[PDB]
């Protein structure tokens, strides 16, 4: 029998993690918690605007919903500490609500009976922040709370690591041209968090916004802590994003071909490499955490001084989710 | 000195009502209530994605904000019954939160000290529902709570009235191809009201939805109560909407020219008439409650049996708001 | 060996017909003609914004491109009469350029050597217009030029037939809320055809437009010729469309349940039936020609007089394409 | 009497240039040329998706259209060399077709009888490239063909000049997150220029693309020739754009406040300054060629090595047009 997973917050990441977990043996979602009725949950699992119809069968049943014959218990409890995790034998909670993004707060799940908690976002507190295939080996299995970092962090980390390992990273600035997300308002309206830019119509604007991804890349790659920073422009695509990274390197006389070859060599199931002139919708549903795009590599040289820019695609939904589920699996396998 | 208006809910309609009130003498907004800080409020008044920069000067001051030298007191009180309306001499509350859409609930403003309440939506309970220039003369000045109807009701009313007055309305069905609004989710997510369609990405879908507009047109035009019904398709424009009305008329041998001439004759500052082949973005900001579009008139005749279809544009924002503020002005003038 | 297909115009419908043909045994595309280089053709086959990555392998070769090991000859010839159809043994041309939508013009392919021509649109001239599973049996195999009708015609036909067969169709009007297409301008600009509405920014507007679908439904269902008419509102989704049909029926005391059951009974691989509260993106990629949506049925009754409204979803792209390919297959099978 | 202007290509820039010219005394548009009928031209002048209704009156007359009582002659001649510029006394052609972007080609207008040509784009050949208020004083009045550079170049120039003048520009890389434009396809289709990216659905994608803006900034600012490079991401807003510039400076220990103060001091009617948290739709219609946005300034410092990033907004339409008309006015004034 599988590792028993409970998803807290059946949102974009929660539901896609659910879908992704269907295709990973030894992981089962036995429970889902949100703030809504079961008809809504089943409906949002079946139908997904950007990610497509769920392929299996979804049925509403007493106390939850059944997916391909398998019963998922569901709950409507805003306070995680009151969830029946001890009774259900939860091995790991995928904390995907956006409201427990901190070690202390996530501990609610451990009190409620979960053995571990993996947060679908950056989190404050004394915990590890993990981008799979960049630093997942920093896990030893004894962690009770882990962060899977952010989508952007997952797109950035393998890129920054190659730049650092192969060229020496001096410093850099990043912009992610990022799809709009649920914390953005549909029409211009007050924003819960006081952000005057997330306050504006999501799908009608280029919207500058913050992110920690680059500032907190040091949590994932300690040897470059403090060397990156940058922000985001939220733009009107519902999913699919691009990280542009502009860097100063230690190596001199760096060429486009050298940067690209180095990226290619470091490719794996988390870090994709393409030379095709693709655009954002081509990466919707992709399971790479980061797709390095060699067509966008630039090297500006003035005398002995070089700036190097690179760009990596990610589906800020599915790319992140696939990374999150890998980390989940690995976290489980090490714990047993 | 002016009629003293308080806007409850500085939302899309609230803020646009504020802007529209700036250009109507004898009306002042002296107070605004919402659920946010003053920086947000001032910012959302200044900048508006679809409706353009606010032309005057907006400044944050102690206890509110100043618009062109005029002080607006602001509040952060989700329970209307606790607002200082008595102390401020509120003559009318523009109820624009979407949460007091019922005579009894809106009564909280009366208890708080407001003389009158006008609700920016259809509302249940023993009150009048008013589309300016279609039934505003049903007001006598003694009403304490009034509904300004919906945007769709305001687009539909003058059209249905002409159809009825001039041709006899037997029955009809309506569809409004309607811009998305703030009650719709940015990304597929749980919907507060359990509506599986309003739950979906607002700007990425054709989304079928309900409305009362047609079913409750009887509140505005009693002589055609129960003769209309229909729904909405929410589509990805951030504002600007079209109402398509398909009717069976008692008059025989009706022609396109007849329908069109009849609409033109009935035109005023609430009901515009056009023969130009416009599209939705051409009516953004317009102050007609309803723009009859003659180019879309159709008459299908099979023997003696005719179906007649017409279409009317409205800016679900500014068109409704202009109607609302006319009704507010009139309600005030009759009260004195 | 398969029926030998040439696709003229590797556009939206051309490429999707290509994809669809890959999964239908006894049909092969041996030739493609457009107005561009092979790199472009291959690229647009591989990547598709709304329809997803092509699953197989696509490679540019000398004189064309190779798909999963199979060679496709390609051409760049604007005058179809000059195509090497005789030399290539073309059994059927999928005419998908939008520029040969007439029997006489399409004859260019017969002169160039193709045995038959099937047009991806309504076409003038002495030829048959075919919606698969509604009137495809009107084909005997001796036709040299055939039209596959339009996307709208395919969504409307099975619906209209069931209304007529089961209830008696007196008359009706139709609106399709339709995704924007390639003959719509990106930004407001002159339009090649003089259409002041198709001239406007496709993805920023609700745009009223014509269609023949309903006026020429008589070509597909002769027994209701002249009884339907209507138009379109083009809206900003890149694909996925909805047909609303409002009708007068002969049968009295018709209920929603009756209309819905009658539609359900008529369902097949061309005509789907759903009771789920889906939205346009849920039909992207679907292969039904028409998805009847029971949640949108309405019956308006005033005394003895009834209006009945129904709505059917279609992917104006894939739904039409799947229909087109079925008709192509059938046309081939009857010819041999 | 005014400088007699003829607009070649009544497109986005052409029509907006027309509108802008209505509010600049001593400039008249007496003639317009495009590839379409007068009804379309007049319609597209009246109605504008992003830029709003034309305020004055537009009327179709014999041989052109009348704007506020003033006759504009119109033509339908793809070959500029055949235009009746001698007969009409054209002082300056605003070359806005996108098809004459080269000194030699634009010379067709001089042969046709125009005294001068100003091109609404970067242009090859022996001519000056002008960004108003950055290098317009490089004009002496004897030029017959001039380029007004690109929208991006206009947003970047005043920024780059300040960085250079005040800090010493070593090198930099730029990204413009740019609104989609008319040479982008509506749906994925072959692209006239073989660009596999401009080939994609303009409003559904983040689309990487080239620009010369930065590489040819050296035409406008010769003292920094060859020190900048960069590209674009076309995203789904219909207008309004942001230029991010990441730079290495000679001055050490630069702060955010220094960069911002430096930008503020250089502000004028071409180069605006804001500290407001605006978004793209807030700059639609603005007449600054560049709006420097202080909220986005970043300085990354690792020991003694700094990267400085800044961003300036521009309405790629109206910002560019306003700059183009300023350069037109000035070019005329010096010529007389
Ligand atoms: N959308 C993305 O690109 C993306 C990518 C990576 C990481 N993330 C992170 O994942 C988290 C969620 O993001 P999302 O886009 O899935 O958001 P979402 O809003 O789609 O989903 C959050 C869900 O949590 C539910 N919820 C809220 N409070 C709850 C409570 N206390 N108890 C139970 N359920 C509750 C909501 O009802 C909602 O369904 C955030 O921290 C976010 O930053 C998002
Ligand atoms: N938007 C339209 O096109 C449209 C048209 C006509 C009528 N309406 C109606 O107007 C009302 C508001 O619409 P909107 O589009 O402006 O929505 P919105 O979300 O912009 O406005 C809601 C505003 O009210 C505030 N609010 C919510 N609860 C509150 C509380 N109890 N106390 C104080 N403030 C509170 C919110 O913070 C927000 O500012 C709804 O009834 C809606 O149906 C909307
Ligand atoms: N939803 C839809 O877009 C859809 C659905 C049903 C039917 N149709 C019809 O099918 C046809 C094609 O539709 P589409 O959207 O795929 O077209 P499209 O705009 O994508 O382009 C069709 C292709 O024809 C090519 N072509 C090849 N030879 C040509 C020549 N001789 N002249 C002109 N073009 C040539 C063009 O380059 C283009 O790639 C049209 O008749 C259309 O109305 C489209
Ligand atoms: N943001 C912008 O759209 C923008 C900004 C700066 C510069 N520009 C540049 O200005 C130019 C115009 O751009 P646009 O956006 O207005 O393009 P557009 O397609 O909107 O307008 C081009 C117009 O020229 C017409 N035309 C008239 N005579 C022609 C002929 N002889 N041959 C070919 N076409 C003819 C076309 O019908 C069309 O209306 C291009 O160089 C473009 O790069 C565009």
């Amino acid at each position: 029998m599988a590792v028993k997973v409970a998803i807290n917050g059946f949102g974009r990441i929660g539901r896609l993690a659910f879908r992704r977990i269907q295709e990973v043996e030894g992981l089962e979602v036995v429970a889902v918690n949100d703030l809504t009725d079961d008809d809504m949950l089943a409906h949002l699992l079946k139908y997904d605007t950007m990610q497509g119809r769920f392929t299996g069968e979804v049925e509403v049943v007493d106390g939850g919903f059944r997916v391909n014959g398998k019963e998922v218990k569901s709950f409507s409890e805003p306070d995680a500490s009151k969830l029946p995790w001890k009774d259900l034998n939860i091995d790991v909670v995928l904390e995907c609500t956006g409201f427990y993004t901190d070690k202390d707060k996530a501990q609610a799940h451990i009190e409620a009976g979960a053995k571990k908690v993996l947060i679908s976002a950056p989190a404050t507190g004394d915990l590890k922040t993990i981008v799979f295939n960049t630093n997942h080996q920093e896990l030893d299995g004894s962690e009770t709370v882990v962060s899977g970092a952010s989508c952007t962090t997952n797109s950035l980390a393998p890129v920054a690591k190659v730049l650092n390992d192969d060229f020496g990273l001096v410093e850099g600035l990043m912009t992610t041209i990022h799809a709009y997300t649920g914390d953005q308002n549909t029409q211009d309206a007050p924003h819960r968090k006081g952000d005057k830019r997330r306050a504006r119509a999501a799908a009608e604007n280029i919207i500058p916004n913050s992110t920690g991804a680059a500032k907190a890349i040091g949590k994932v790659i300690p040897e470059i802590d403090g060397k990156l920073d940058g922000g985001a422009q939220r733009v009107p695509v519902a999913t699919g994003s691009l990280t542009e990274l502009t860097v100063v390197l230690e190596k001199q006389d760096v060429t486009v071909e050298q940067v690209n070859e180095a990226m290619k060599n470091a490719s794996n199931e988390s870090f994709g490499y393409t030379e095709d002139e693709i655009v954002s919708s081509d990466v919707v549903g992709m399971t790479y955490g980061s797709l390095f795009d060699a067509t966008q590599t630039r090297v500006m040289s003035v005398g002995d001084r070089q700036l190097v820019k690179v760009a990596a695609w990610y589906d800020n939904e599915m790319s992140y989710t696939a990374q999150l589920v890998r980390t989940l699996a690995y976290l489980a396998e090490l714990s047993k």
